[PDB]
């Protein structure tokens, strides 16, 4: 396949990713300010900002490694934060809603 037209679909999936997050909690790194622990628990922190940099970098360039950064988001949020927060349900909806919108562009990589 072409590159350029894998990484402008990365790049609308990605924002069709981020249009999940309504609660604007993934689209920058969680904050060590406000959570100081947070790297005592989370290895490798991520977000949808460092992931436009990851895209742009090149450093997309199947599906499976943009989605494993992806998953990265939700699993570090299910991982950290009880499961009775708000935090933590908004992970649950993010896995669910946007591996919908992460099979689709799939299907559209596979006709590439
Ligand atoms: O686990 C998280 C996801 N994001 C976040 C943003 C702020 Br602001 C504060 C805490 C978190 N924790």
């Amino acid at each position: 396949m072409q590159l350029t037209p894998f990484l402008i679909l990365l790049r609308k999936t990605l924002e069709q990713l981020q249009e999940k997050d309504t609660g604007n909690i993934f689209s920058e790194p969680v904050p060590l300010s406000e959570v100081p622990d947070y790297l005592d628990h989370i290895k490798k922190p991520m977000d949808f900002f460092t992931m436009k940099q990851n895209l742009e970098a090149y450093r997309y360039l199947n599906f499976d490694d943009f989605e494993e950064d992806f998953n990265l988001i939700v699993s570090n949020c299910l991982k950290y934060n009880a499961k009775d927060t708000i935090f933590y349900r908004a992970a649950v909806r993010l896995r669910e809603q946007g591996g919908a919108v992460l099979r689709q562009a799939r299907r559209q990589a596979e006709k590439m």
